[PDB]
Protein backbone atom coordinates (compact mmCIF):
# COMPACT_ATOMS: atom_id res chain seq x y z
CA UNK A 1 0.00 0.00 0.00
CA UNK A 2 2.70 2.78 0.78
CA UNK A 3 4.74 2.14 -2.60
CA UNK A 4 0.99 2.76 -4.40
CA UNK A 5 1.49 6.10 -3.05
CA UNK A 6 3.93 6.65 -5.04
CA UNK A 7 3.22 4.84 -8.66
CA UNK A 8 -0.53 6.99 -8.35
CA UNK A 9 1.68 10.18 -7.63
CA UNK A 10 4.03 9.16 -10.37
CA UNK A 11 1.12 8.74 -12.92
CA UNK A 12 -0.75 11.95 -11.80
CA UNK A 13 2.24 13.86 -12.50
CA UNK A 14 2.89 12.33 -15.86
CA UNK A 15 -0.81 12.83 -16.92
CA UNK A 16 -0.75 16.73 -15.11
CA UNK A 17 2.98 16.95 -17.45
CA UNK A 18 0.98 15.65 -20.66
CA UNK A 19 -2.04 17.95 -19.99
CA UNK A 20 0.90 20.96 -19.59
CA UNK A 21 3.10 19.69 -23.20
CA UNK A 22 -0.33 19.72 -24.92
CA UNK A 23 -1.62 22.83 -23.86
CA UNK A 24 -4.88 21.09 -22.87
CA UNK A 25 -5.72 23.03 -19.01
CA UNK A 26 -8.99 24.92 -20.66
CA UNK A 27 -10.26 21.26 -21.59
CA UNK A 28 -9.45 18.78 -19.10
CA UNK A 29 -8.29 18.52 -15.25
CA UNK A 30 -6.93 15.41 -13.65
CA UNK A 31 -7.18 14.50 -10.14
CA UNK A 32 -6.11 11.54 -8.04
CA UNK A 33 -8.98 9.73 -5.63
CA UNK A 34 -9.32 5.68 -4.62
CA UNK A 35 -10.33 4.93 -8.06
CA UNK A 36 -6.86 5.76 -9.80
CA UNK A 37 -5.99 8.93 -11.68
CA UNK A 38 -8.99 10.25 -13.57
CA UNK A 39 -9.36 12.89 -16.27
CA UNK A 40 -12.42 15.42 -15.96
CA UNK A 41 -13.98 16.61 -18.99
CA UNK A 42 -16.75 19.10 -18.83
CA UNK A 43 -19.50 18.61 -21.22
CA UNK A 44 -18.84 21.22 -23.36
CA UNK A 45 -15.53 20.28 -24.70
CA UNK A 46 -17.80 16.70 -25.86
CA UNK A 47 -21.04 17.37 -26.20
CA UNK A 48 -24.18 19.28 -27.11
CA UNK A 49 -26.84 19.70 -24.52
CA UNK A 50 -28.87 16.74 -23.86
CA UNK A 51 -27.25 14.70 -27.00
CA UNK A 52 -24.29 11.34 -26.68
CA UNK A 53 -22.87 12.07 -30.13
CA UNK A 54 -18.91 13.26 -29.86
CA UNK A 55 -18.83 16.71 -32.02
CA UNK A 56 -16.55 16.73 -34.97
CA UNK A 57 -14.59 19.62 -33.37
CA UNK A 58 -13.66 17.22 -29.97
CA UNK A 59 -12.21 14.61 -31.86
CA UNK A 60 -8.61 16.51 -31.69
CA UNK A 61 -8.82 16.16 -27.71
CA UNK A 62 -10.15 12.52 -27.90
CA UNK A 63 -7.29 11.82 -30.14
CA UNK A 64 -4.77 13.55 -27.44
CA UNK A 65 -6.07 11.70 -24.53
CA UNK A 66 -5.91 8.00 -26.99
CA UNK A 67 -2.17 8.73 -27.16
CA UNK A 68 -1.59 9.12 -23.46
CA UNK A 69 -3.99 6.59 -23.01
CA UNK A 70 -1.64 4.35 -25.45
CA UNK A 71 1.71 4.67 -23.37
CA UNK A 72 0.13 3.10 -20.11
CA UNK A 73 -1.33 -0.52 -19.86
CA UNK A 74 -4.02 0.44 -17.04
CA UNK A 75 -7.88 -0.40 -17.54
CA UNK A 76 -10.37 2.23 -18.06
CA UNK A 77 -13.58 3.23 -16.53
CA UNK A 78 -15.00 5.96 -18.38
CA UNK A 79 -18.13 7.41 -16.22
CA UNK A 80 -20.83 9.49 -17.80
CA UNK A 81 -22.35 12.27 -15.41
CA UNK A 82 -25.68 14.18 -15.69
CA UNK A 83 -27.06 17.35 -13.52
CA UNK A 84 -30.59 16.21 -12.57
CA UNK A 85 -32.57 18.18 -14.98
CA UNK A 86 -35.21 16.19 -16.71
CA UNK A 87 -34.39 17.40 -20.97
CA UNK A 88 -35.47 13.68 -21.40
CA UNK A 89 -36.67 12.96 -25.64
CA UNK A 90 -37.28 9.93 -27.61
CA UNK A 91 -33.54 8.99 -27.95
CA UNK A 92 -32.39 9.65 -24.26
CA UNK A 93 -35.71 8.78 -22.02
CA UNK A 94 -34.17 9.69 -18.75
CA UNK A 95 -30.55 10.53 -17.04
CA UNK A 96 -29.75 6.93 -17.13
CA UNK A 97 -29.80 6.53 -20.47
CA UNK A 98 -28.21 10.17 -21.58
CA UNK A 99 -24.75 9.43 -19.13
CA UNK A 100 -24.73 5.79 -20.27
CA UNK A 101 -24.55 6.95 -23.95
CA UNK A 102 -22.34 9.45 -23.53
CA UNK A 103 -19.64 6.96 -21.80
CA UNK A 104 -20.79 4.68 -24.49
CA UNK A 105 -19.97 6.83 -27.31
CA UNK A 106 -16.32 8.35 -26.12
CA UNK A 107 -15.24 4.53 -25.34
CA UNK A 108 -16.40 3.86 -29.41
CA UNK A 109 -14.15 6.60 -30.24
CA UNK A 110 -11.79 5.41 -28.50
CA UNK A 111 -11.97 1.81 -30.23
CA UNK A 112 -13.30 2.38 -33.31
CA UNK A 113 -11.16 5.77 -34.51
CA UNK A 114 -8.08 5.48 -32.28
CA UNK A 115 -7.90 1.42 -32.05
CA UNK A 116 -7.22 0.97 -28.27
CA UNK A 117 -8.06 -2.49 -27.23
CA UNK A 118 -11.86 -2.72 -26.44
CA UNK A 119 -10.98 -5.18 -23.39
CA UNK A 120 -9.42 -2.49 -21.90
CA UNK A 121 -12.55 -0.66 -21.10
CA UNK A 122 -15.83 -0.35 -19.00
CA UNK A 123 -18.92 2.40 -20.08
CA UNK A 124 -19.93 3.37 -16.52
CA UNK A 125 -23.54 5.30 -16.37
CA UNK A 126 -24.24 7.80 -12.79
CA UNK A 127 -27.24 9.94 -13.93
CA UNK A 128 -27.48 12.69 -11.49
CA UNK A 129 -26.16 10.41 -8.82
CA UNK A 130 -22.82 11.51 -8.53
CA UNK A 131 -23.25 15.77 -8.12
CA UNK A 132 -19.88 17.46 -7.75
CA UNK A 133 -21.72 19.26 -5.12
CA UNK A 134 -25.34 19.50 -5.49
CA UNK A 135 -28.13 20.51 -8.19
CA UNK A 136 -29.25 24.02 -6.27
CA UNK A 137 -28.04 26.78 -8.74
CA UNK A 138 -26.92 26.73 -12.32
CA UNK A 139 -23.39 26.88 -11.45
CA UNK A 140 -23.23 23.67 -9.79
CA UNK A 141 -25.45 21.75 -12.74
CA UNK A 142 -23.12 22.82 -15.43
CA UNK A 143 -20.23 21.38 -13.25
CA UNK A 144 -22.03 17.99 -12.81
CA UNK A 145 -22.08 17.47 -16.58
CA UNK A 146 -19.15 15.79 -17.54
CA UNK A 147 -17.86 12.49 -18.66
CA UNK A 148 -15.02 11.15 -15.88
CA UNK A 149 -12.05 9.10 -17.71
CA UNK A 150 -10.86 6.86 -14.53
CA UNK A 151 -7.18 5.13 -15.16
CA UNK A 152 -8.01 2.30 -12.96
CA UNK A 153 -5.60 0.89 -10.20
CA UNK B 1 -9.33 -16.86 7.79
CA UNK B 2 -12.85 -17.44 8.69
CA UNK B 3 -12.98 -13.68 8.08
CA UNK B 4 -12.70 -15.65 4.49
CA UNK B 5 -14.94 -18.40 4.91
CA UNK B 6 -17.61 -15.91 6.95
CA UNK B 7 -17.84 -13.60 3.88
CA UNK B 8 -18.00 -16.40 1.42
CA UNK B 9 -20.64 -18.26 3.85
CA UNK B 10 -22.71 -15.29 3.97
CA UNK B 11 -22.44 -15.22 0.04
CA UNK B 12 -23.31 -18.68 -0.47
CA UNK B 13 -26.54 -17.96 1.83
CA UNK B 14 -27.52 -15.01 -0.35
CA UNK B 15 -27.20 -17.06 -3.30
CA UNK B 16 -29.38 -19.69 -1.99
CA UNK B 17 -31.91 -17.13 -0.93
CA UNK B 18 -31.84 -15.87 -4.36
CA UNK B 19 -31.90 -19.20 -6.01
CA UNK B 20 -35.20 -20.09 -3.82
CA UNK B 21 -36.93 -16.80 -5.31
CA UNK B 22 -36.40 -17.96 -8.29
CA UNK B 23 -37.50 -21.65 -7.75
CA UNK B 24 -40.84 -20.49 -5.81
CA UNK B 25 -41.86 -17.93 -8.05
CA UNK B 26 -41.50 -19.90 -10.82
CA UNK B 27 -39.23 -17.70 -12.99
CA UNK B 28 -36.28 -20.82 -13.98
CA UNK B 29 -36.92 -20.36 -17.80
CA UNK B 30 -36.92 -16.68 -17.75
CA UNK B 31 -33.17 -15.95 -15.21
CA UNK B 32 -30.28 -17.69 -13.59
CA UNK B 33 -28.20 -16.41 -11.13
CA UNK B 34 -24.75 -17.07 -9.92
CA UNK B 35 -22.29 -15.37 -7.94
CA UNK B 36 -18.51 -14.99 -8.41
CA UNK B 37 -15.90 -11.97 -7.16
CA UNK B 38 -18.55 -9.02 -7.81
CA UNK B 39 -21.31 -10.31 -5.52
CA UNK B 40 -24.71 -12.73 -6.44
CA UNK B 41 -25.66 -12.07 -10.00
CA UNK B 42 -29.03 -12.21 -11.62
CA UNK B 43 -28.46 -13.11 -15.46
CA UNK B 44 -31.46 -12.52 -17.68
CA UNK B 45 -30.93 -13.34 -21.66
CA UNK B 46 -31.66 -10.44 -24.23
CA UNK B 47 -34.96 -11.59 -25.40
CA UNK B 48 -36.98 -11.78 -21.60
CA UNK B 49 -36.29 -8.33 -21.73
CA UNK B 50 -35.77 -6.27 -25.24
CA UNK B 51 -36.56 -7.11 -29.04
CA UNK B 52 -33.58 -7.60 -31.06
CA UNK B 53 -31.20 -4.06 -31.29
CA UNK B 54 -33.13 -2.27 -29.39
CA UNK B 55 -32.96 -1.27 -25.80
CA UNK B 56 -36.46 -0.42 -25.04
CA UNK B 57 -37.55 -2.45 -22.18
CA UNK B 58 -40.32 -4.81 -23.33
CA UNK B 59 -43.97 -4.78 -21.59
CA UNK B 60 -43.73 -8.30 -20.90
CA UNK B 61 -40.96 -7.87 -19.58
CA UNK B 62 -42.68 -5.60 -16.92
CA UNK B 63 -44.23 -8.55 -14.70
CA UNK B 64 -40.66 -10.14 -14.23
CA UNK B 65 -38.68 -6.93 -13.52
CA UNK B 66 -41.39 -6.35 -10.74
CA UNK B 67 -40.11 -9.44 -9.10
CA UNK B 68 -36.53 -9.01 -9.76
CA UNK B 69 -37.72 -5.43 -7.61
CA UNK B 70 -39.89 -7.01 -4.89
CA UNK B 71 -36.60 -9.25 -4.23
CA UNK B 72 -34.06 -6.16 -4.45
CA UNK B 73 -36.27 -4.61 -2.04
CA UNK B 74 -35.21 -6.85 0.78
CA UNK B 75 -31.35 -6.15 0.49
CA UNK B 76 -29.78 -3.20 1.05
CA UNK B 77 -26.49 -3.84 -1.29
CA UNK B 78 -25.68 -1.44 -3.99
CA UNK B 79 -27.08 -2.98 -7.51
CA UNK B 80 -24.90 -2.93 -10.44
CA UNK B 81 -26.80 -3.45 -14.11
CA UNK B 82 -24.57 -4.26 -16.89
CA UNK B 83 -25.16 -5.09 -20.58
CA UNK B 84 -23.39 -7.08 -22.41
CA UNK B 85 -23.46 -7.96 -26.84
CA UNK B 86 -21.72 -10.87 -28.49
CA UNK B 87 -18.67 -9.92 -30.70
CA UNK B 88 -20.83 -9.92 -33.42
CA UNK B 89 -20.48 -6.66 -35.06
CA UNK B 90 -24.00 -4.77 -35.51
CA UNK B 91 -25.03 -0.73 -35.86
CA UNK B 92 -27.83 1.00 -36.18
CA UNK B 93 -28.41 4.58 -36.49
CA UNK B 94 -29.04 4.98 -32.99
CA UNK B 95 -27.05 2.38 -31.32
CA UNK B 96 -23.79 3.07 -33.45
CA UNK B 97 -22.24 0.37 -32.18
CA UNK B 98 -22.04 -3.05 -29.38
CA UNK B 99 -20.84 -0.46 -26.36
CA UNK B 100 -23.61 2.05 -27.30
CA UNK B 101 -26.48 -0.78 -27.12
CA UNK B 102 -25.26 -2.42 -23.94
CA UNK B 103 -25.08 0.87 -22.20
CA UNK B 104 -28.18 1.67 -23.37
CA UNK B 105 -29.96 -1.91 -22.14
CA UNK B 106 -28.20 -1.37 -18.62
CA UNK B 107 -29.42 1.86 -18.82
CA UNK B 108 -33.28 0.97 -19.70
CA UNK B 109 -33.60 -1.73 -16.71
CA UNK B 110 -32.48 0.95 -14.10
CA UNK B 111 -35.08 3.67 -15.53
CA UNK B 112 -37.60 0.84 -15.11
CA UNK B 113 -36.51 0.13 -11.79
CA UNK B 114 -36.23 3.58 -10.84
CA UNK B 115 -39.04 5.32 -12.40
CA UNK B 116 -41.49 2.45 -12.06
CA UNK B 117 -40.80 0.31 -9.64
CA UNK B 118 -39.81 3.32 -7.35
CA UNK B 119 -36.35 1.91 -5.96
CA UNK B 120 -33.83 4.77 -5.02
CA UNK B 121 -31.91 5.66 -7.91
CA UNK B 122 -28.53 5.85 -5.83
CA UNK B 123 -28.75 2.54 -5.01
CA UNK B 124 -27.91 1.82 -9.29
CA UNK B 125 -24.85 2.00 -11.29
CA UNK B 126 -25.07 1.49 -15.08
CA UNK B 127 -22.74 -0.65 -16.62
CA UNK B 128 -21.70 -1.63 -20.56
CA UNK B 129 -19.29 -3.99 -21.13
CA UNK B 130 -19.85 -4.50 -25.22
CA UNK B 131 -18.55 -8.03 -26.17
CA UNK B 132 -15.54 -7.88 -23.73
CA UNK B 133 -17.05 -10.35 -20.94
CA UNK B 134 -18.60 -13.42 -22.75
CA UNK B 135 -19.98 -15.96 -20.20
CA UNK B 136 -17.69 -18.55 -22.18
CA UNK B 137 -16.33 -17.33 -25.74
CA UNK B 138 -17.87 -16.20 -29.36
CA UNK B 139 -17.03 -19.73 -30.62
CA UNK B 140 -20.86 -20.69 -31.13
CA UNK B 141 -23.91 -19.73 -32.30
CA UNK B 142 -24.84 -21.09 -28.80
CA UNK B 143 -22.13 -19.19 -26.83
CA UNK B 144 -23.16 -15.99 -29.05
CA UNK B 145 -26.60 -15.97 -27.69
CA UNK B 146 -25.98 -16.96 -23.95
CA UNK B 147 -23.73 -14.06 -24.09
CA UNK B 148 -26.40 -11.62 -25.16
CA UNK B 149 -28.00 -10.86 -21.79
CA UNK B 150 -28.24 -8.46 -18.67
CA UNK B 151 -26.50 -9.24 -15.58
CA UNK B 152 -27.98 -7.19 -12.12
CA UNK B 153 -25.01 -7.29 -9.80
CA UNK B 154 -25.83 -7.56 -5.94
CA UNK B 155 -22.84 -5.81 -4.96
CA UNK B 156 -20.64 -7.38 -1.95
Amino acid sequence: TKKQEDQQDQLLKKVNTYIKDNHLKAQMTAKRDERGVVLVLQEAVLFDTGEAKVLKNAETLLHQIAVLLQTIPNDIQVEGHTDSRNISTYRYPSNWELSAARASGVIQYFTSKEKLPSKRFIAVGYADTKPVKDNKTNEHMKENRRVEIVIKK
